Formats: structure tokens, sequence, C-alpha cells
């Protein structure tokens, strides 16, 4: 679950993919993606590029073959010469092709060996059927090497694809073993074990993930001893980290060494490298500055990310004295290339600049929102509801109102996305105290 | 250990508006109780002696003269059972018992009524708020406070004799809340996907007793629900009652849970959920969930049910789906309409009984919500009567949520209620003593 390799396409790419492969007319077509990479636990091949061949271009069409020209691996190199991008050619099912010059045609093992020569990196071949599952082989050294172990899209619905698949196998339905057979192959990482944390935390290890990272710098102490999963007053006289604490229960709990602990701030090098392998990211950190490094990871590195938070205001009434002025929870779901927790104004510069320059809490709350958000999870993985995912992009709850609202994913503005797909471009993240120094 | 004087909604009502008819002026009343000696003693309410004023030869804003005949009625009332009587008057609570020959004091009143009945009786006070305050007798002489008066109504209100006057009631969420927990025992009826979820948060929010009762064992099949479990336990096949216990002695750094390692069926069961101050009924059977309303309604406790549920069907097409996703928080009052008004069992689906996937995430939805119920009827924080919210009902996949005023259901005629341990305990000649 920690070190199979992954092929991610963002859904806008994959949609797009899809149409042009399958047109209608039962006949084969080619793409190029261009990919980056990151390269820390495992291997993430990151859509960044398409090119769509045109099919007037290409000198046959036919339901098990396509002839397109080598001027296009020409301008796949153009692209990923600079950053040695990864080249990943893409055709309809069957995927009989062959690359025409003027003087010669080359083989699908010829075009690779090419691709190699003009780009020195990993490059790869995939087929995509009508339902739009893909599957990939990766070359090294311009040769045959080995199978994409996933390929997948986390859009409003999650599509896992793996080199594995049985034939007549249908897809697992929400809360049964077939969702833990694939969420066992899966690394999550939980960013915070707070009092959302630890429960979404303790959620995921016994949903059975294969690997699961926790990320955080805080200890146990007697003041969260009320809201930390698996703490004990040992763990609070001592002060003991809150990932150790958790990465041991997590491993008696599973009896296995699953737990990944990393003791820093997810404003780190070591986070943010870390969490980079994950395949889905979990934000439990109530401050802006965290929600937005987790933003940042899940556009660069392509991963899924949910983001939680619960808030009670207080306000003293002139006759009462103190009242609880509201009891509220807030889940996002932020998929690669949709509007992101910056469109939503979950967090802003200011607040941001304000806090680095620079309140009860209570479990039923904590566990009311992290229930919640792991669930938004399953649901996107393995629908369940009677309305779209895309429906439910944004939830917001009050117990206190006793109401709870959703917002769609089309009802958001969505800026400019120049960190989709770059990986570990240093700066990190675009931020210098991220960078190598 | 601590004692506790318990009334339902209803009778304290009228219990108030007879001891504050609105002139100021002293009243009297004689509550007629039944008792619970277990871990703690408990005195139910049962009946209530309204001492009419018109019969009283005086009453003033700092004392009234009510007839002895009334005391002689209620020794009569409570012979048989040997119940105990508690004399409850107006704030100030001066007063005498007058017979047609003589005049008795409070001392003097006290002495009778244990001479009238072997049994230990009290002398209780109410200010207008509705506030309570007890004290007992025991062999007709001054004992002990009470060091709880409770009543479980939409709202849960707890008396305690160590109040402060300048103290406020704590608000939800704050060391106030622990501080009222620490004093109050939990009972968990079975220590479940849901009742795991509602065990820890009553750990952790500060009770000072958690009662778990479960027959069940820790298995792999459960390890993916069951909260502090670990491998070692599956392979042990251990209690769930005793994995829990430890955990929380070691959470809490303090021996505060009792293990019952039996099923609520039971008269083990049975006798320590009624030490309790709340019961939380997460055992998704028939059985349980009577057994649980019957001990509520016997020995006055609130009671909070909990279950889920995800029903699923063959579509021709896509063949396995998950038809719906539901959740279910039932808060029952003592003299409120019980689980048995709401059809959350019934007796044929009892005997039937004793003749679907689940996921953490849909059993801590439910067991999340469940206890936030408690916390919002002890320190209300909610923008409409909490009444409004003792039904709720939720569906994850029509993303709905649906909410019951106790008004909307009808009441069948309650008639064990407060009558504590009389056997066969509950009703139930099978949890009898031969
Ligand atoms: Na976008
Ligand atoms: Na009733």
């Amino acid at each position: 679950a920690s070190s199979g390799n992954r092929l991610i396409l963002t859904q806008e790419l994959h949609t797009m993919l899809q149409k042009h492969l399958f047109p209608g007319d039962g006949k084969e077509a080619a793409a190029i993606l261009i990919c980056n990479r990151y390269e820390g636990g495992r291997l993430k091949l990151l859509a960044k590029e398409l090119i769509l061949v045109p099919y007037e271009e290409c000198k046959s069409r036919t339901s098990d073959f396509i002839a397109w020209p080598g001027n296009y691996l020409e301008k796949a190199i153009d692209v990923a010469e600079e950053k040695s991008m990864s080249i990943i050619l893409i055709h309809s099912h069957p995927g009989g092709f062959l690359v025409f010059s003027d003087t010669a045609d080359s083989s699908d093992m010829q075009t690779m060996q090419s691709l190699f020569q003009g780009v020195d990196a990993i490059h790869g071949s995939a087929i995509m059927i009508h339902s739009g599952e893909m599957r990939a082989r990766l070359y090294r050294e311009g040769k045959f090497a080995e199978n994409v172990e996933l390929v997948t899209v986390a859009g409003d619905d999650i599509h896992y694809w793996w080199d594995d698949k049985t034939e007549q196998q249908l897809k697992p339905i929400a809360f049964t073993s077939g969702m833990t057979d694939t969420f066992q192959k899966l690394t999550a990482a939980i960013i915070g074990v707070s009092g959302t944390g630890s429960i979404v935390a303790e959620q995921v290890a016994r949903l059975g993930f294969g690997e699961i990272l926790l990320i955080d710098h805080d200890h146990i102490e007697k003041k969260n001893l009320n809201r930390i999963l698996n703490s004990t007053l040992k763990d609070a006289l001592s002060h003991r980290p809150k990932v150790d604490m958790f990465a041991e229960a997590i491993r008696c709990i599973r009896g296995e060494d699953i737990s990944r602990p990393i003791n820093n701030t997810i404003f780190s090098r070591e986070a943010v490298l870390a969490a980079a392998n994950a395949d889905v990211l979990f934000c439990c950190v109530d401050t802006y500055l965290a929600r937005m490094i987790a933003d940042r990871i899940a556009s660069s590195f392509l991963i899924p990310l949910l983001d939680v938070g619960v808030k009670i205001p207080t306000h003293v009434d002139p006759d009462d004295g103190r009242k609880i002025t509201d009891v509220t929870g807030r889940i996002d779901y932020v998929k690669p290339g949709g509007s992101t927790l910056s469109d939503r104004l979950v967090y802003t510069p200011e607040l941001i600049y304000r806090e680095n320059l620079n309140a009860p809490s209570v479990i039923t709350l904590n566990m009311r929102a992290a229930s919640a958000c792991v669930s938004e999870f399953i649901a996107r993985c393995f629908p369940f509801r009677e309305y779209p995912n895309k429906r439910f992009t944004r939830t917001f709850f009050s117990l206190a109102g006793v109401e709870e609202d959703y917002i769609d994913e089309s009802s958001i503005t969505q800026a400019l996305n120049t960190r989709l797909a770059v990986g570990g471009e240093e700066p990190l993240l675009g931020l210098p105290e991220l960078g190598d120094k």
C-alpha cells in the first residue's frame, strides 16, 4: 500500500481524453499525456499537459489500429525536454498503432525508445476502454519495464483502476469487504492528530487503510485528554507526542507497521514530502496556514483533500450571561483541478499573515464532524447517495440552529490553478521557506 | 454512593404549582416514594398528596399549620410496602401539624412518620423557581442531606446539595459541565459499534462512574468498529466490557468503569443499570430496547436509544445496491412517551425475535448525536426547545434529517413508572427471584 506506483489524471483531463478516444465511430484514436513526477516513497506520475492527435492527421484509423505522424512525438518531446517530464502515449482500447515519418514507420517498441532518446526519463504507453478505465505500462531506458499498479482519477467520484482487476468482478458497494480491499491498497495522510484528526485517524485505521501517515508536532496533555482518541493519563503526564501515541495505537489495533508518524508541523519539508505520497489528505488542523499548505499539497501532487473544522462561538447575553452563540461544523471536499479551499475563502492571504504575525471544544462535535468527513470519502469512492456527489462538495451544519446546508461545486468560482500537477518543483509549494536552501 | 431524590416532570410541575399558587404564602405537600438501594440510595417519587389550602389553619409567607390527618393518610398509603415519606414545603418551610387536640413540631412529625412506617423519611423545601433541597431522617431523627434532587424532563435538572448561590449554571462544553458529569453515573447497554463510541465519549466527558453491560466479545470481525479494541483482544476473545473498562482505567488513570459481563435481559444487568443517572441503549435488538425502556420508567432514569440501519437491495441492472443509510436517536424522559409508544419495538417483534452492512462512520455519526442530545438537555444550547428534538431521524443517502416533537407522540398508560425493583423485576417473571 506504500510503495505501489501511480498514474494520476485530473478529472478535466480524463474527460477530454475519453471524449477524444471514443468519438462514437468505434475507431481507435491517439493522444499524448505529458506528466511530472513525484519519487519519494513511490513513483507518482502527475498528468500536466494533454496533446490530442487530430483524427484527420492520422494516415488511417480503424477499429483495431491507427497510424499517426512522428511529428507528434516531437511535439511531446518539445514540451517535456526542459523539465525531463514523462511522456505517456494513450490509445483507444485495442491499442494497436504505429508512428510514421516520411521515410519510415516505427513500431510501439521503437517509438518508446525514440521517446527515451529525446527525453531521459520514464515514459509509458496506456490504453483506455470506452467506460474510461485505463491501464498503463512503463518503459525504463526506452524498454518495457513494469505495469502501473494504479491509474486513478479523483473527480466528483473517485476512480481506482487497478492492474490486478478481475474481468467479471463488479465494483464493490460501500461498507463491504470490497471497500476494505480497496482501502488496504491506499495511503491516507492525517494532518493534525487533533480533536477531529484523532477521530479521522481512528476511522481510517479501522476502515483498513494500508498506510496511515500522521503529521503533528503537538503532544498529549491533561487539557486534551477529553478529546484525543487512544490518549491516556500516562501519555499526558509525560507529554508524549501525539503522532507517536497514535502510531503505537494503530500498530496495536491493526497488528502491523502501517502507521508513519511525522513529528513536525505540516509547514515543513519533512511533512510535505511525506504527505505527497498519500492517496488522500485529511486536514484537521485549525489554522489558516495549515489549510493553505494542505491545499497546495493537494493541487501540486493531485491528491483528493478533505478539510474539516468545527466552531463553538460564545457571547455574553446581558440577561443570562455567557451564552453559546452557535455550534457549527464544516466539511470541504477538494478534487484536483476543482475549486480549492482558497477559492472557497476557507483562508485568505490576510488571515494567514495576521495569524503568523501574532473557545470551547467537545468530543461530541468533533465526532459529528469527523464522522461526516470520512463518510464523504466513502461516498465518493463508493457512491450510495440519491444525489450526485458533486452536490455535497461543501457541507455546513449547525447543532444549535439544527440545520444542514450543502454547496455544489458548480456554484464555486475557480481562480487560475498554477500549481496543479507541478509536484515537488522548488521552491516546494511555491513557498521559499520550504525551498531547498 | 451519592443518594438521590428523583421526581417525574409531571409530579414536579404539579408540586411547584401547589407550593407557589401566587399569593406568596407557604403551602404543604407529601411525596410518597419507592426506593432502590443499590450502590446509592434512590428515592423514586410515586404519589403526591397535596394539602388543600382551605383545610390549613394558617398560611403565611413564612409559616403553615396544616392538619395531621394527611400525615395519617400518607402513612396508610406507605404502610404496605414501607414507602418513604417526604414532607415538602414552600421555600421558607416553617410548619406545624395540628390534630383536633394537639400540635406537633417538625421534629415530632418526623418521629411520627417513623413510628407509622419503619423506613427512611425526609423533609424537603422548594423555592419559587422550582429548585429543591431535601434532608433524610433515619429512625425519625435527622440524618443526612440529599446529595441530588433531579427532574429529567424535556430539560434535565440537577439540584445539588453543595450548590453555591452566586454560582450560575454552567453552559455546555465547559469545565462546569465536567463538574456535573463527575458526580453522575452513566450506563452503556451494549459496547457495540455505537455503544463503544458512546462509552468513549462518556469517559472523556468526565462521567464519575460508567457501567458497561454486554455479553459479547472482541473478534476479528468487529475490530473495524469497537473503539479501544486491539488484535490481541480479538485473539483472546476478550469480553467487550472487560476490554473497555480497562481502557477507561488507563484513559482516566482511575478505575471508574464497572464491567457487567451479561446480557441486559438478566437480573445482574437490570440491577446494575438501575443505579445509573442516564441510560444509553446501543443494542440492536427489540428485546434489549424493551428492557432499557422498562428500566428507565421503573427507576426514573432518562434514556437515550440509538440505532442505525443500512438496508440493501438487488437492483436488476447494477445488482446489489445500498437502499438507504439511516440513523435514529430517541430521548425518553420518565413519564414521557416511551420507546414502545414510538413503535421502536412491539410485542410481536420481540416474540418473533426470540422464537445489512455496518461501518464506523455511520456508528460514529449516530453515537455523537446521541451523546450531544444528553448535553443539550442538561445544558441547553439550541435555538428551539429541546422538546422539539425528542426523536431524530437522519438519512445519509437521501441527505435529509427530521426531528419529531414529544407532543406528536401519543402515550399509553404508564403503570411501571417509579415502581423500582418490584418483583417480578420489570414485570417479567423470567427476571423474578424464584
Ligand atoms: Na480548475
Ligand atoms: Na406519560
